[PDB]
């Protein structure tokens, strides 16, 4: 049986693809460039030579996606750009990429008569809501206030607007017949990298390791291992009696405390040590855990990320 | 006297034919490919040079079966696909293969005037019943609820529907022609064929330890060599009929891993699991005819030995 994976060369999508290959699936992975160095890390995957088929598609090109999707039993829409802190993005076109790419993907699956789709969203589509009270522990029923991100300026405002809009489009599309559409919304994703380039979430983790002197927000990070996300996606695809959103955010700490456990597990780096100073920080991943999902302890995720960092020569 | 054997290149069928050749029989073996690569392990069995006669037949091609079967005193229908877990199968076509292939074999047998047939079924056609109570020790008269298997999702559910329906159809047709059925458990043992089958695949699964926590299934077990000699015993004996359960042993996968570690150390056995009363089905109907299976520990240690020599643990 064949499943499609959008952006197979991405941080998350590479582990998704590696895992699905290990389980006997036939993968159709889409990439925007088939050059050997971009796709090297995907070709090397065990089982890939015979059961991995990479296409050159773009989310805004309906035809290329149709070609990559035709004949697939499922498809895992993972492809959405994730802006870096050390850069600027155009909200207009990120919103355009996310929503229109999603619409195209969904149209292609209705055409190819795909049975199940799994859209990878984010907690950014759940938590950013100022009206939801404090005695409320947010879950899969809480949505992000599009009004609020459109009103108030903060980095990743447009990212959140794009993620919520794309996830509402996908979920709502799922209530026809013959088409079950799931959504998974992880929080900040950390873990060892398969791709040669470092992604955004891992870069802000790396930022905390190369100390500086600027005064950062002591934000509360909620975190999940990328390998756990992949196995969650496996679990949600294979089990039939699934429907709706599923939050995957097992761990959560202040940046203060994350630096100190990192310092405790991985000494030998001048970690950043200059912060200053809620509720929602405790969303229940239980809808997932009730299916058997068992995340790994944060220490291993942390230690395996730092050593892949070192292997990539990012620490000198 | 001549006997036919369907899918002679299979895991069980290979042992069936080697044994029958060991006993002076002339065996007509069915395969779907006559290439020397897939038939090599059969050509080498002593007696095959003079007394093995291989035909190219498919269970859904009636005349292929007719050709391989005509002229044989007995038939041993053992050809039925059994899916491996790390792939996917089409239950629709599997169960269609099993039942229609079984029907085709039986029609060919009454056309060729064969006198005895032995169908190889499974405990999957006996145990999977939610209606049967826990106080009841299941035997040869408890059938599987096929609706339940088609309602409940689990890998090998369609396989269970196949074996039950095929075994139902076979013995129904036998009242037309002596038709015996043997229902074995999970089959382990040394392999004669070059490619590993599915049951031995999941034993190799239990041997290569990991971190994922698998189901602590209760496996009922029988040796492939014991299945072969049971089939021989059932065919040679003239006072045999009906179903015969062949499942002498049964253990939890965790206890199974430790008896394996106990007999074969030096391997990173799987050791994280999770979490009955159908576990004591009586093989007495067979054992009363002289069938004496071997202890499970021989079967497993010899199976892992062949795993070793086939280079499957690196
Ligand atoms: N990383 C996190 O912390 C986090 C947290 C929550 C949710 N998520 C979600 O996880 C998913 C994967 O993101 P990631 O973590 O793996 O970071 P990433 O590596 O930057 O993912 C970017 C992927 O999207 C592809 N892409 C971008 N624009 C495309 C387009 N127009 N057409 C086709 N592909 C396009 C990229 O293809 P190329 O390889 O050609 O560049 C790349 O494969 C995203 O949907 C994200 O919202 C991530
Ligand atoms: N394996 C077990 O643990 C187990 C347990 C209980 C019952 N059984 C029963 O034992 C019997 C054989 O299974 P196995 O253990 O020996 O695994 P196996 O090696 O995979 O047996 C498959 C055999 O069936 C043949 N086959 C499949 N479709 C066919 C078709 N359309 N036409 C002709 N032949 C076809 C195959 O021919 P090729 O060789 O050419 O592919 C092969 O010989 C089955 O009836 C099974 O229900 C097995």
């Amino acid at each position: 049986s064949r499943i499609c994976v959008t952006g197979a060369g991405g941080f998350v999508a590479s582990w998704v693809v590696k895992l699905f290959l290990s389980k006997g699936y036939l993968v159709h992975g889409t990439v925007r460039d088939l050059g050997e160095e971009k796709t090297a890390h995907l070709r090397k995957l065990e089982g890939a030579y015979h059961n991995l088929q990479l296409f050159k598609a773009d989310l805004l090109d309906y035809e290329s996606l149709l070609g990559a999707i035709t004949g697939c039993d499922g498809v895992l829409h993972v492809a959405t750009p994730v802006p870096s802190s050390k850069t600027a993005y155009s909200g207009t076109e990120l919103v355009k990429t996310a929503v229109n790419g999603t619409l195209n993907v969904l149209r292609a699956c209705t055409e190819a008569k795909v049975k199940k789709v799994i859209y990878v969203s984010s907690t950014a589509a759940v938590l950013v809501n100022p009206n939801l009270p404090k005695d409320k522990i947010p879950d899969e029923d809480c949505w992000t206030d599009e009004e609020y991100c459109r009103t108030t300026p903060f980095f990743l405002n447009w990212y959140c607007i794009a993620k919520t809009a794309a996830e509402k489009n996908a979920l709502e599309y799922g209530d026809k017949e013959g088409i079950n559409v799931i959504s998974i919304c992880p929080s900040y994703i950390f873990g060892p990298m398969l791709q040669p380039t470092i992604n955004s979430s891992n870069l802000e983790l790396l930022r905390l390791m190369k100390g500086d002197d600027e005064s950062i927000e002591n934000k509360f990070l909620l975190m999940v291992d990328v390998r756990d996300v992949a196995e969650a996606i496996l679990l949600l695809y294979e089990k039939q009696e699934t429907s709706g959103r599923y939050i995957s955010s097992p761990h959560g700490m202040r940046q203060s405390n994350l630096v100190e456990k990192l310092e405790s597990l991985q000494p030998g780096y001048n970690y950043h040590k200059n912060f200053v100073d809620p509720s929602w920080t405790m969303i229940s991943s239980e809808k997932l855990k009730k299916l058997g999902w068992k995340p790994r302890p944060l220490e291993d995720t942390i230690s395996e990320t730092v050593l892949c960092f070192e292997e990539h020569g990012l620490l000198e």
